[PDB]
């Protein structure tokens, strides 16, 4: 109708990750398998800032973050690996998707990982 | 006892719809019906602001969201659709219960939705 | 390796509530046992602030809620309990996890409760 507003559907390829532009895929898999042998109770973990997003960038994009780490716990991580204002928020996206910050960094990565063995979240404050 | 603060429970009928108020029930249902049918993969959702909030109103009160959109993508939706600052929250009720921003639309409207077809959010940011 | 970031995993005995350490566990679970007592539908519920967080203290420790309020209502009555902006914000901690805001206090209560018969919230901006 007129009056009502039709919700447009966002683009899930929108966000563009710079670690498997530079890198190809048999390269990642092989690092991203050594490191979960090295650590069998860590996951490796790509993230980057959503280009659209005005708060600070990451100086490093690869993580080791333990099973056990909730997304709660690691939220507090990047802000603190960030510049950004204590008023200023930070939401993270797996496929677009916000993840709930009482699931465990494990269970998100056993859902959410891609074929070569690596998490990919992007973060951004709108 | 005296040191313990009794928490009291809130009116489940302190929100009240403009849109309940000035339709009638089967005029609303006639209108969502419809608008099942024009989009079924779309759902019907009426967004009021909670009187007490004191960030902006909304234009529309009418809005057509795709089923798999989820709330989390919603939320960012109706922020750059009111007048509020970057530093304000904003939180969504529906039934004064706030949605898990991890689920869909369509898992929220199919569990919430009322006898008129229509999926009825408040929001506030107290 | 050289590049990745080797996430530290938080101590879970960090947090330490001065209402264990001033109250012996027998004096702490006859008291929560009489209060469950006196209010079945109610859960006894200690909040204390962490240590590290900068925001406003709370006058009271313990509160008894229903156990039909959600984590998220809860929410918005402990920022109505302190002094802080508009703009700070305030997470919850059982057990260093932030509880869905979806749950209700009872859910809550019923996973996390001690053997004292008390449920212990941390709270903390950051």
């Amino acid at each position: 109708l007129t009056e009502f507003e039709l919700v447009k559907v966002p683009d899930p390829g929108s966000m563009k990750f710079v670690y498997k532009e530079e890198h190809p895929f048999e390269k990642r898999r092989s690092e991203g398998e050594k490191i979960r042998k090295k650590y069998p109770d860590r996951v490796p973990v790509i993230v980057e800032k959503a280009p659209k997003a005005r708060i600070g960038d990451l100086d490093k994009k690869k993580y080791l973050v333990p099973s056990d780490l909730t997304v709660g716990q690691f939220y507090f991580l990047i802000r603190k690996r960030i510049h950004l204002r204590a008023e200023d928020a930070l939401f993270f996206f797996v496929n677009n998707v916000i993840p709930p910050t009482s699931a465990t960094m494990g269970q998100l990565y056993q859902e959410h990982h891609e074929e070569d063995f690596f998490l990919y979240i992007a973060y951004s404050d709108e």
